[PDB]
């Protein structure tokens, strides 16, 4: 397995899957570094975020648990095809990059919060993370280049 990836079995079906403890991604297939990557993200903030406020809501009072439930709902919808990542980032992301469909542009190591940076650089091009926790809130990250 490449670094970051481990083998697991589904608790409901027993079937083997793979999970990445740096990005929190999980997938059924056995999976197998640049100066910069470009990512988009969708951030859902909660009451312990460093600044609990966004263009969506002046005072954010959801718990960290409620934020993760929202994140997991958006991941489901994106993986199902029912909604596009871009569409959910524009509507729901608690960051001003929502107005750019969640795009953050290209960045190097050194610029972003560290868990965000590590997950971004551990994703393959086109791959989406699972929930990624930072002091700003909980992210879904899409590596676009």
């Amino acid at each position: 397995l490449p670094p970051g990836w481990e083998k697991a079995m589904s608790r409901s079906s027993g079937r083997v899957y793979y999970f990445n403890h740096i990005t929190n991604a999980s997938q059924w297939e056995r999976p197998s570094e640049p100066a910069r990557v470009r990512c988009s993200h969708l951030l859902v903030k909660h009451s312990q975020s460093r600044r609990p406020s966004s263009w969506r809501q002046e005072k954010i009072t959801r718990t960290k648990e409620e934020a993760l439930e929202l994140i997991n709902g958006y991941i489901q919808k994106i993986k199902s095809g029912e909604e596009d990542f871009e569409s959910l980032a524009s509507q729901f992301s608690d960051c001003s990059s929502a107005k750019a469909r969640g795009d953050l542009g290209a960045f190097s190591r050194g610029q972003m919060q560290k868990p965000f940076e590590d997950a971004s650089f551990a994703l393959r091009t086109g791959e989406m993370s699972g929930p990624v926790f930072t002091d700003s809130g909980i992210h879904i990250i899409l590596r676009t280049e």
